[PDB]
């Protein structure tokens, strides 16, 4: 039920007009959360969302990301975050997805990214080459 819960959460975005709602990202944040028990299923439903929606959202697919990573980190503690990490193993792949959105959003991505690295929201060694992915789309 967790995990059916989120999913319902995070698929209604694709009968929604981006940017998304601020009271949906919480819905869907506060799910993810409430099932930290399955966030392999979490990290794994946000990574297949990211893998097969439209342009049109890819960069509210990066949102979920962001914004799950950072209520965890704040609500468990930086150290203890279970979701960073997990999202961290198959990180190069989904960008690649993420950079299959409309060239005007590259720089979206960019500012998420320029904001997990002022935070240390990952290290170095995944942010560069993620930062990277998008220098060469360019
Ligand atoms: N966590
Ligand atoms: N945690």
């Amino acid at each position: 039920e967790a995990v059916k819960t989120f999913n319902s959460e995070l698929y209604s975005l694709m009968d929604m007009k981006p940017p998304i709602s601020k009271a949906k990202m919480t819905q869907i944040t506060k799910a993810a959360i409430k099932a930290i028990k399955f966030y392999k299923h979490v990290v794994q439903s946000v990574e297949k969302f990211i893998q097969k929606c439209k342009p049109e959202y890819k960069v509210p697919g990066l949102y979920v990301i962001d914004s799950i990573v950072r209520q965890s980190r704040h609500q468990f503690g930086q150290e203890k975050d279970v979701f960073a990490p997990r999202f961290s193993n198959n990180i190069i792949s989904t960008f690649q997805n993420l950079y299959r959105c409309p060239g005007d959003d590259k720089s979206k991505i960019v500012r998420v990214l320029n904001l997990w690295q002022k935070n240390n929201v990952f290290k170095s060694e995944i942010i560069q080459p993620l930062l990277d992915m998008a220098a060469a789309l360019e």
